[PDB]
């Protein structure tokens, strides 16, 4: 809506307090305008239609348990776009700074958030499973990730470029909650899962055996549930990552790390000019060794460690 930038105060979801980005015209709205075309923000009211009502509020003080989620969705989304335009100088999900749209109090209980190929919704969690997922910095990364994977990449949601799609939303939400710097790890969506269970979290990088995905290719998953794995595989491509950059040994493979900030560019190259919608692992590690190369140069140290990662992982 037009109006005028304003700077709100609110507590997210862990009871952390931030400042927002709003717009004042009578209400105070979740707009956020210092970041390209807007970041907005809606309320679901815990129904399915979509987006809901954008959000508004009558003093600019965010510190209603109802406004939490809404103040991380926003806030987060910022970072992202942060992330995105200061890191890889690419504007918005689209690269022409199209608006970025989030729905929070999605349905009710709902266990899960998502990209609906138009904008970022999140459930509450059932406060069992998840509390509400906009809490989590990578978990909002990942979400928006999906849309910058789909005006790009475009891998199809399911079977290996489906896992790859997968593992790209969670490598650039992590280096994304890197990026923040605020308690930062390899662990995906630790900050909203299971609140009565200390130290885990929905998947790891580090080690994706923890939570029973594969982290080799010899025991991918070969059935028909989860979109033919998506979830499950993406540890294939996620422990790759996680050892280009952090580097080990790895079922007898020795990978020398060579950091996150070369990760984040070798992937972002490789999403952004040699992965197509249909993209299988093997034509992954042929992008992420065309990328290296294109960056540091065919006989460079990152190119030699891309190539132990994938090895390490039976990606050939
Ligand atoms: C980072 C986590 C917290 C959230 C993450 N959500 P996601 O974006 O991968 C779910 N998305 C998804 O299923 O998209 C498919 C889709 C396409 C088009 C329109 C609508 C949906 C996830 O891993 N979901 C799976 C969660 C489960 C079911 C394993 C608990
Ligand atoms: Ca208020
Ligand atoms: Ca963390
Ligand atoms: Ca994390
Ligand atoms: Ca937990
Ligand atoms: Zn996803």
């Amino acid at each position: 809506i037009t109006g005028t930038s304003t700077v709100g105060v609110g507590r997210g979801v862990l009871g952390d307090q931030k400042n927002i980005n709003t717009t004042y015209s009578t209400y105070y709205y979740l707009q956020d305008n210092t970041r390209g075309n807007g970041i907005f923000t809606y309320d679901a009211k815990y129904r399915t239609t979509l987006p809901g009502s954008l959000w508004a509020d009558a003093d600019n003080q965010f510190f209603a348990s109802y406004d939490a989620p809404a103040v991380d969705a926003h806030y987060y989304a910022g970072v992202t776009y942060d992330y995105y335009k200061n890191v890889h100088n690419r504007l918005s999900y689209d690269g022409n700074n199209a608006a970025i749209r989030s729905s929070v109090h999605y349905s009710q209980g709902y266990n899960n958030a998502f990209w609906n190929g138009s904008q970022m919704v999140y459930g509450d969690g059932d406060g069992q499973t998840f509390i509400p997922l906009s809490g989590g910095i990578d978990v909002v990364a990942h979400e928006l990730t999906h849309a910058v994977t789909d005006y790009t990449a475009g891998l199809i949601y399911q079977n290996e470029s489906g896992a790859i799609n997968e593992a790209i939303s969670d490598i650039f939400g992590t280096l994304v909650e890197f990026y923040a710097n605020k308690n930062p790890d390899w662990e995906i969506g630790e900050d909203v899962y299971t609140p009565g269970i200390s130290g885990d979290s929905l998947r790891s990088m580090s080690d994706p055996a923890k939570y029973g995905d594969p982290d080799h290719y010899s025991k991918r998953y070969t059935g028909t549930q989860d979109n033919g794995g998506v979830h499950i595989n993406s540890g294939i491509i996620n422990k790759a990552a996680y050892l280009i950059s952090q580097g080990g040994t790895h079922y007898g493979v020795s990978v020398v790390g060579i950091g996150r900030d070369k990760l984040g560019k070798i992937f972002y190259r490789a999403l952004t000019q040699y992965l197509t919608p249909t993209s299988n692992f093997s034509q992954l590690r042929a992008a992420a060794v065309q990328s290296a190369t294109d960056l540091y140069g065919s006989t460079s140290q990152e190119v030699a460690s891309v190539k132990q990662a994938f090895d390490a992982v039976g990606v050939k």
